[PDB]
């Protein structure tokens, strides 16, 4: 069976709760992520030792909270008390889980399932083969021995419109933004790097990234996370957001691919 599950910021006794009532087994099931498996809740380091773990039976895409802390690792960025990083930055496999870490995917695609996953969703200034390739290029420095230069350069809210002739940091931090940030576009498909707030608060003309038809969406379902404010709701049909918020006392939701059926794992406070 395939189980898609949203962002678990730390919160391990959910996930391993979750993974139970489903029966999870490796070696006749696969486990997708959408990434902000760190930050907030209490057992990041016990998130990270588990996923790592899986090996193959697990797909990942990292999210924004997986980069900070990369930053935070990479002494880029300055430890902020309410992620609860510190168990994980201390830990005497630090330097192996986060290694492992920073050589995972922004994007996974499954052809056979038609099916899309990345932290915050496809931009509709996206087609797939846009999107595959600016995934590989963030991979490629994030897995270099220099990836603490990228994570310096990601920091920033522009530009916020995709050209195929953006070059250097621009390029790269536009990318980032697009696959672990984004949640509101302007009608042309522009990102909107401030409002955080669920589609119906939002000012107008601001829309969801996924009300806009994108090449992408037209032709794949996508399954992201990130946007907690949504609460999982309001999507069109082949649009799956998956982050229920558990970590704000909300609930950790996994889908089940071959059936469409959602189990949920109401969080522990
Ligand atoms: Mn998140
Ligand atoms: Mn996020």
């Amino acid at each position: 069976a395939t189980y898609l599950i949203g962002d678990v910021h730390g919160c391990y006794d959910e996930l391993i709760a979750l993974l139970h009532k489903v029966e999870f087994t490796p070696g006749k099931d696969t486990l997708w992520l959408t990434g902000d498996l760190v930050a907030r809740g209490p057992g990041s380091l016990d998130v990270l030792r588990y996923v790592k773990s899986l090996g193959d039976s697990v797909r990942l895409v990292l999210g924004n909270h997986d980069l900070h802390l990369l930053a935070v690792f990479a002494g880029i960025s300055r430890n902020k008390p309410k992620d609860r990083l510190t168990p994980l930055l201390e830990a005497p496999d630090a330097d192996e889980l986060l290694n492992w870490l920073r050589r995972q995917p922004l994007l996974q695609i499954d052809e056979e399932k038609k099916l899309v996953m990345a932290h915050a969703g496809i931009t509709p200034q996206w087609d797939l083969q846009t999107a595959k390739e600016c995934a590989r290029d963030v991979e490629a420095v994030l897995s270099s021995d220099s990836y603490p230069f990228f994570l310096d350069a990601m920091y920033g809210d522009m530009p916020n419109n995709w050209s195929p002739e953006l070059r250097g940091l621009g390029r790269l931090r536009f990318i980032t933004n697009a696959f672990t940030r984004m949640r509101f576009c302007f009608p042309n498909g522009q990102l909107d790097m401030y409002s955080k707030e669920s589609p119906e608060e939002a000012p107008a003309p601001l829309k969801p990234w996924f009300a806009i038809p994108g090449p992408v969406a037209e032709e794949y379902s996508i399954a992201f996370g990130h946007w907690a404010s949504l609460e999982g709701k309001g999507t069109p049909e082949g649009i799956y957001a998956l982050d229920t918020g558990c970590c704000w006392g909300g609930t950790l939701t996994c889908l089940r691919w071959e059936d469409k059926q959602y189990f949920v794992q109401p969080s522990n406070r």
